[PDB]
């Protein structure tokens, strides 16, 4: 019997929890799962924004219902995330500018994959008519009900939960951290030791063997997994591998946040992140029942903390000597490798982004799920081992790419910070996406429907920016193809057959907006 | 108007005539389209096989159904590829030796992809039991159904059409090219001329601007497709574009061929290729109605065309001197660039291996796909040649590693010619997929269902060789993991899974066998 026996888990949090979860139901109870987490005062909730495989990939695999976690978390519908004044200059305000043609400066990413016609995607149909004058409409609202629906804040469930769209979720980490701590603990025989961690102690091949606690007792184990967040206290501290800094793709580094009561009976619940342009970075909006979490990401090379926290503070109308707010200094980029040896890196201690796109949850997610696929015995193969560092580098360096998008294809030239995002360097794979996205040609065609797209993640997780999310960032800045796709020019018939697909995401909007119940009324008939 | 208003084909057979056909339905009657086929004595039907997506992709894409087109070229039914002796050394024979641990020398290639347990495909359980002594049953009878209904010789449909598996087909190509220049001429508006091409007229930049034929006509137009065969009379000579031989990661570059009658009320007819091994390369059978075609591919480095002729007249027991041969001669590889200015190269003129794995008329319609796709103006976007280039050459590239594997780990050197094989390189894609493999990790994990897969082009395109065909060619030629999914060892409920979906494997031929008709039943009916 050369399995591993013992699997201990430094560190809580949402990481260490998810991992011990996962672990609990892929591992059958043929392993000890042991969590040591540092006990620590609860702050404030800023929120945490998903992606829609989270229901289908984790919860259900789990077997936990999507509305019992939603309740014990205060959790919200997500359809999109929209980017507020990121076009026009300015200070940060709430409330967008106005484009030079007389459009709003807002764009929305919203879920789902777009239809096709003659095995060409909507967006190409959008883009001929936009190039040669014959639209006005934004690609956004012309390729997605959703945009609809996210204007007039209705949900994206009927009130006897028939679903109207695709959607993630909002919630307070913290609380989800909690709910999995009761349920691993509970229903999964995951031991959960309350202690902190002082020592770790290596072998002579520099395997971890044990962690001594702050009390004396020692935690022996076999596979070690290193959610201990920033500090990487094994991966990093123990095992001695270099992080790879990655600040010359993206300049962003710190960030000020808070909680921020709000009327969700007089203003309503937007059902979607609000991402809100900054003059040294910007400021998400994470609504909530009865609240919004809000965060300024902001370089410190651009703005001291106390300029960030009054630009912050400004926004929202906020006190700055009455709040309580949340000041971090984060590290971007990933180790040269997630798993050495015996240790196993998820979640802050592997890498990290800027929350633009939500890749936190989905970025733990992920690596649990590729651990279990790539799950060891006591030999530990070097080919497991690096094909799982394969995976994770692979899908961080293209988020990292698909961010880095977002700032140098900003027309903004007003301060400091979005001049310098023009001076860094674009990755070869997103220099050559752009290159393709310029020809006319799609970029990540995507090659499945929703079902099979959403209900395997691993048909997202080989195609996760598809082809809508980049005309969703670049249409949405303001760059287009030089031209139409030119196969388009030979293809009447298909051209009209498009124009029915432009008709029905009218109709599908419309026949929505007014049926669908408000976001507001959804959550307290979820959370009554 | 900047568009190409005329393609020139040069050049008929299948590539031609598909092309010609496939571009009269996408570009919509927008383009004049003209071949320029020059008129060839007919040779003897060798035989052509093809993959299940040509009816999706190609005939159902110009409304040509199943058993009209198939009664016009006596086409038969094909659920895989049967390898034959390439494990065992010795003389050219069809009937298959013993192996020295009892088992016969045959493996399958069948089509279809495998289910999976707890996202574990099937194979990997298969090998864990093989691993352990569990079980001796081959991969292709343990994990396709088809493989049983072949040791039967029963039909892939029932008598009144229902399905029962994936299929493909065998085919006279000569007999396809007729019935396709016979619908792209009466329904299609396309133009035949038929007679030889004399010269190729350029301008200042190297552009094909007419051709001139042995009459004295002038064909105009704006793109041209090279359809002219290995020749390459546009791309290679008249572009000067440079063919890259890959003689040193297939030996093979000859062929005698012929067509033998078939008693086939008294043998039956095989819904199957095989690919009988010989001293000096393989010999294919490809069975049809009344007749099947085979041909020995060969090295002439190792056996001249008398030695050839004499072990493939031997084979069948034909006279050497009174039977009708085709000899050919072949080069292996594929152009610097499928696409140089306005010529693009499509099918012997582009690329060619041997049909050791029916990649020919794949090859074929990719290009033609891409062609569609990538269609340009009369400003030909480098872009869009670069793409379309780019696409050509994975094709290529993947499907050469694919089949060097073939030689590569069969464990025949008997031969020079065999022995020759095991001084050849593995490119290092090939390489990598081998270490995936030999670790017990999934190489080309599917991440679509059957329908997505055969259903859109574009999902099969991306993942051509999935881990189900490693598979069948690695273990089938004796090629294991080192040891089982590691993760297995952990799971023993999905163990359990498994081995429903291996009874389900056996329930399925078994009530098949008995209910389904034979191939001859089928085809009798088909071809009444
Ligand atoms: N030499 C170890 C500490 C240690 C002391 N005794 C041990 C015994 C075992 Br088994 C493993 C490690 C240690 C270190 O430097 O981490
Ligand atoms: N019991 C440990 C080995 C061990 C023996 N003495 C130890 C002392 C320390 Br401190 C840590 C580990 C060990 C194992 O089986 O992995
Ligand atoms: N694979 C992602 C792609 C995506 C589309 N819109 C998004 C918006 C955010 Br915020 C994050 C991811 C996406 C999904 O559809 O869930
Ligand atoms: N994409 C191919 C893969 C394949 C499986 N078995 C085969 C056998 C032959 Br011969 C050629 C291709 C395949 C298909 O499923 O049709
Ligand atoms: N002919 C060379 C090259 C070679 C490498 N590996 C081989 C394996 C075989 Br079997 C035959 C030849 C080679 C040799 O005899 O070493």
């Amino acid at each position: 019997d050369n399995r591993i026996k013992t699997v201990v888990i430094l560190g809580g949090g949402t990481a260490g929890w998810m991992t011990a979860a996962y672990l609990g139901k892929a591992l059958q109870n043929t392993v000890k799962i042991v969590v040591l987490e540092a006990p620590t005062i609860p702050r404030i909730g800023v929120g945490e924004a998903t992606v829609p495989n989270l229901q289908r990939a984790f919860f259900d695999y789990l077997g936990i219902p999507e509305e019992e976690w939603m309740r014990e978390c205060n959790a919200s519908y997500k359809m999109a995330v929209k980017f507020i004044n990121w076009r026009t200059p300015g200070e940060g305000s709430p409330d967008p500018r106005t484009l030079d043609d007389g459009h709003t400066d807002t764009f929305h990413h919203p879920f789902g994959l777009l239809p096709s016609a003659d095995q060409i995607p909507l967006s190409h149909y959008w883009a001929a008519k936009r190039l040669q004058g014959e639209t006005d409409e934004n690609f956004d609202e012309a390729c997605f009900a959703d945009t609809a629906i996210m204007n007039a804040k209705k949900a994206p469930r009927f009130l006897d939960m028939r679903r109207a769209t695709n959607y993630a979720w909002h919630f307070d980490a913290s609380k989800v951290a909690a709910f999995l701590r009761n349920f691993a603990v509970t229903k999964q025989a995951v031991e959960h030791v309350e202690d902190e961690m002082t020592e770790v102690l290596t072998d002579e091949r520099g395997f971890i063997t044990a962690l001594r606690t702050k009390s004396g007792r020692i935690l022996q184990g076999d596979l070690f997994v290193d959610c201990s967040g920033f500090r990487g206290l094994l991966i990093n501290k123990a095992m001695e591998e270099p992080f790879i800094d990655m600040s010359d793709h993206l300049l962003c580094n710190s960030a000020v946040a808070t909680a921020v009561p709000h009327d969700d009976e007089k203003n309503g619940v937007e059902p979607y992140t609000s991402s809100i342009a900054m003059e040294a970075g910007w400021t998400w909006k994470i609504p909530m029942l009865g609240r919004f979490g809000s965060g300024h990401v902001y370089s410190d090379h651009f703005a001291t903390q106390d300029e960030a926290t009054l630009a912050f503070s400004k926004l929202w109308g906020l006190d700055p000597d009455n709040t309580e707010f949340n000041h971090v200094r984060f590290r971007v980029g990933r180790n040269r490798r997630a798993w050495v040896r015996n240790c196993v890196s998820v979640g802050l201690a592997s890498c990290f982004v800027e929350p633009l796109e939500s890749s936190g949850i989905y970025f733990i997610y992920a690596a649990i799920h590729m651990l279990a696929k790539h799950f060891p015995d006591k030999t530990f193969d070097k080919v497991l081992v690096d094909r799982f560092n394969r995976e994770i580098e692979e899908m961080f360096d293209d988020t990292r790419d698909f961010l880095q998008a977002h700032y140098y294809f900003s027309p903004r030239v007003d301060t400091p910070f979005w001049r310098a995002n023009k001076e860094l360097k674009l990755a070869d794979s997103i220099k050559d996406k752009v290159e393709t996205y310029r020809a006319g040609l799609p970029v990540n065609l995507p090659v499945t429907d929703e079902g099979t797209y959403y209900g395997n993640f691993e048909a997202e997780f080989r195609n996760f920016w598809t082809n809508g999310s980049y005309y969703c960032i670049f249409a949405g800045l303001g760059l287009m193809p030089r031209n139409p796709l030119p196969a388009l020019a030979y293809k009447p018939q298909s051209i009209a057959e498009a124009e029915l697909l432009f008709a029905d995401v009218k109709r599908k909007g419309d026949t929505l907006v007014e049926s669908l119940p408000s976001t507001y009324d959804l959550l307290r008939q979820l959370h009554g």
